[PDB]
């Protein structure tokens, strides 16, 4: 049982639609493909920068009664812009003669409209805010999910998950474009840019399990992600973040054996006057991340993956570091020189799920020189100063958000804060 009529797909040297109806696919002269996963598609506010995919006649939605969904994952770059303000762009246009679908962004919004041939229109909406501290979805990859049902309701999902749902009983005939237009279409921001991936169209709509099912494959739980839901690389200089304790960022008081890494405040707020407000993410000491075990000769970091973390301090590398020897649950970390680490302990095995199965923003579970663990690399409160640390402690702890988790980033342009330093 096949639901499938678009799968859109990059494999060999071309994008391709993977269903069975292969529809035909045009690509524009500036679409940009992600060199490290060309699946991730880039569109420019510029009339080249467009895929159209021709439909099967036999496939273009026509119809009073069939039900029909999309998913597709979007990276959105944040708004930096007063003339994003209040103004709705096309971004995957299947509307001619007003009427079809279409999805649309607008400042703060994904938005889904279906309009039938009498021009009855219903929308729904997922809003996120540019006014806080730490986002889920400005700049990072989103699923999104939306189903038809022609006797009650449409439905829009964002990472699995219900946002809105709005009746469309009321529409009749929905006769949608032959073509599938993904262009930024009546966007006044000359700079703007989104990124896509995996775009599908099913003839029904699909339910909650699918929906989870489809998120949890697509996902690519098996690879580590950085904070903006790319690949994790190794050799790539990140910014941390710890999740419990977003407000500080990862320092070095002094490199060698009687140093510490540590956590330390204010993060301090990136700005612009009424467009947005968050927390500067480009602080504190950078983790790069080095091959150990991994057989693979690509750049990403797999679930399981054995590895170093370095750690720059004043534009040098040294190596994330504890003496596991002494008594005591909680391992204290350093940034040792990197011919002198000698007998310390530095294997990190780096995962992104709980169990076989359950999927965890990412962990680093510190490995003795015997191959035990010493434990995930959090934080500890000593007095006044919060030392990281590794600490079985946390291995043996519920699946609530502890002092391990951590996120990965790397300088993006879509989020468009300057390095201080
Ligand atoms: C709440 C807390 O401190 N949890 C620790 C845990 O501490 C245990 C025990 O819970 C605690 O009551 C006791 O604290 C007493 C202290 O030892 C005495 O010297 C003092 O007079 O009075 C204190 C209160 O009676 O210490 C115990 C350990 O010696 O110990 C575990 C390790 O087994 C953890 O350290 C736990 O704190 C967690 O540590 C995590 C990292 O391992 C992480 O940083 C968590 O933030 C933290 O909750
Ligand atoms: C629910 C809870 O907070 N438990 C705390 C316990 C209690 O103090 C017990 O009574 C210990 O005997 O102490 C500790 C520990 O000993 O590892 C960890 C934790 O902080
Ligand atoms: C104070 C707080 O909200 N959370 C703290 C957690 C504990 O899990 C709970 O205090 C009790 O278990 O301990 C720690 C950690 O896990 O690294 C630091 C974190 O700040």
């Amino acid at each position: 049982m096949d639901t499938s009529i678009l799968n859109l797909r990059y494999e060999s040297n071309h994008l391709i639609d993977l269903s069975r109806y292969a529809s035909k696919i045009n690509i524009g002269s500036k679409v940009n493909f992600d060199p490290i996963d060309k699946n991730q598609i880039q569109l420019f506010n510029l009339e080249s920068s467009k895929i159209e995919v021709i439909l099967k006649n036999a496939i273009v939605y026509n119809s009073m009664y069939e039900n029909f969904s999309t998913s597709f994952w979007i990276r959105i770059p944040k708004y930096f812009n007063s003339i994003s303000l209040n103004n709705e762009y096309t971004i995957i246009n299947c509307m001619e003669n007003n009427s079809g679908w279409k999805v649309s962004l607008n400042y703060g919004e994904i938005i889904w409209t279906l309009q039938d041939t009498q021009e009855i229109k219903q929308r729904v909406v997922f809003k996120y805010s540019q006014m806080i501290n730490i986002s889920d979805y400005i700049n990072r990859w989103i699923f999104v999910t939306i189903t038809n049902n022609r006797l009650n309701n449409s439905k829009i999902y964002i990472n699995g998950r219900l946002i809105d749902q709005k009746p469309i009983s009321n529409l009749g005939n929905i006769h949608a474009s032959n073509n599938i237009m993904f262009k930024l279409d009546g966007c006044r921001d000359t700079h703007r840019y989104i990124w896509i991936k995996y775009f599908n169209l099913f003839d029904k709509e699909l339910n909650e399990k699918e929906i989870k099912d489809l998120y949890d494959n697509q996902s690519n739980s098996g690879i580590l992600k950085d904070f903006w839901g790319d690949y994790l690389q190794y050799d790539k200089p990140y910014y941390m973040l710890n999740l419990v304790d977003p407000n500080k960022y990862v320092d070095v008081n002094n490199v060698g054996i009687r140093g510490y890494m540590y956590l330390k405040g204010p993060r301090g707020s990136v700005m612009t006057t009424n467009i947005y407000l968050n927390s500067s993410l480009y602080r504190g000491t950078k983790f790069i991340i080095k091959k150990y075990a991994s057989g693979n000769k690509d750049n990403i970091v797999r679930n399981n993956d054995r590895v170093y973390i370095n750690v720059v301090v004043k534009n040098k590398e040294y190596r994330l570091a504890t003496n596991a020897s002494q008594a005591g649950v909680e391992k204290i970390l350093s940034a040792l020189e990197i011919p002198d680490v000698g007998n310390l302990s530095q294997v990190v095995v780096m995962k992104s799920k709980n169990d076989q199965g359950i999927t965890n923003k990412c962990k680093m579970n510190l490995q003795d020189n015997n191959g035990n663990d010493i434990g995930f690399i959090g934080f500890k409160q000593f007095n006044n100063i919060a030392k990281l640390v590794a600490s079985n402690w946390y291995n043996r702890q519920s699946s609530r958000t502890l002092g391990c988790s951590w996120e990965f980033i790397p300088v993006d342009d879509g989020w468009g804060e300057r390095p201080l330093q």
